[PDB]
């Protein structure tokens, strides 16, 4: 069998308050988890994940093929050249099982300075018709802000963990310009399940998505209660237990860059499971021009031989590379 990965449950509630000592004790837990498998579950996070799941299910199960084309990103619909990131990512029956809906910062409106400039990675969200999906847009926008708030708190914990002041990351994570995204992923139950939609790892494990590091600062993930994720450790790939009451947290490769691999971006993959389930990541991205000077918390002078990299540069190049490596989702 595959061994269970160590994924501690960390009560992150102190990170919302003003008890600095208590925050330090949470930071230590984040440090330990980040230095070990690179994953932890944030518990006592304050978000109503059951309602998120319910609203997401109502959306996935009621949206029609017509609407999917009308909301599709450019990869599926040549008419929508502005939709690189935001919109619907279609399944391909008999070939590709997964489908999803991505949205960005609700503040990226037509008048936003980065939208006017047509800066890469900024787009205006697309939404289904309100009469067909009543309350969905409002719910989804509010969810963005709810998970932004959790993520800000988590970023205070990571900053303290690394020996910095608590706003070290969060000062670059701002409502007016964050490049963060929500993805509402549907993994279907299918009978029969098309072999073409199943990948096979070198070790023989059936997969829905191959090994990768995340393109993010951190990733803040809600998943249904169906085990599927695996993390590569020195002991090999290990199973990450499901917990549909908590958020699964890990670092992306921007964190690895900034910390000179002190907090690695864990390599992980998604096992194929024939189950109707949800995977709802929030990718914690900074602003387009955000640059944090790389450092090394294992070195006495804290200096690193990595060059500063703007977040916008990192993101545009990472999203493309991901598609090249593991395919268009
Ligand atoms: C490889 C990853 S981390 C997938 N992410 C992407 O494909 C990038 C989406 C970026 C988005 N379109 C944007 O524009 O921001 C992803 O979301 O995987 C989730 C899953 O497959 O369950 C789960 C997180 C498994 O790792
Ligand atoms: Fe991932």
């Amino acid at each position: 069998s595959v061994s269970k990965a160590n994924v501690p449950k960390i009560d992150v509630s102190p990170l919302f308050g003003d008890d600095q000592a208590a925050k330090m004790r949470v930071a230590q837990q984040i440090d330990a988890a980040s230095r070990d498998t690179g994953f932890f579950y944030a518990v006592n996070h304050g978000i109503n994940v059951q309602r998120l799941s319910q609203k997401t299910k109502e959306f996935h199960m009621s949206i029609t093929p017509e609407e999917k084309w009308d909301l599709a990103i450019r990869a599926y619909n040549k008419e929508h050249q502005d939709q690189v990131r935001a919109g619907y990512y279609l399944s391909i029956p008999g070939k590709k099982a997964v489908e999803s809906f991505c949205y960005l910062n609700p503040n990226f409106t037509p008048d936003h300075p980065r939208i006017q400039a047509k800066t890469p990675t900024h787009e205006v969200n697309v939404w289904p018709d309100e009469t067909k999906h009543p309350g969905f847009q409002d719910f989804a926008e509010q969810y963005y802000w709810d998970v932004f708030g959790l993520s800000s708190a988590l970023l205070k914990g990571y900053a303290l963990a690394l020996g910095k002041e608590e706003n070290f990351f969060a000062r670059h994570f701002k409502p007016d310009d964050t490049l963060a995204s929500v993805v509402l992923i549907r993994y279907p139950y299918l009978d029969p399940y098309p072999e073409a939609a199943i990948k096979t790892a070198a070790d023989g494990t059936k997969l829905s998505f191959e090994w990768h590091e995340d393109v993010s600062l951190i990733t803040v993930l809600y998943q249904s209660n169906v085990q599927n994720l695996q993390v590569e450790t020195a002991a090999g790939y290990q199973d990450i237990e499901a917990d549909d009451t908590g958020y699964l947290i890990n670092c992306g490769s921007y964190m690895a860059h900034l910390t000179n691999n002190y907090y690695k971006a864990p390599i992980h993959r998604v096992k194929w499971v024939n189950a109707e389930r949800q995977s709802l990541p929030f990718f914690v991205n900074l602003g387009y021009d955000s640059v944090i000077d790389p450092f090394d918390p294992r070195e006495p002078n804290g200096k690193s031989d990595r060059e500063p990299l703007s977040y916008g540069d990192y993101l545009q190049n990472g999203l493309v590379s991901l598609i090249n490596k593991n395919g268009q989702t």
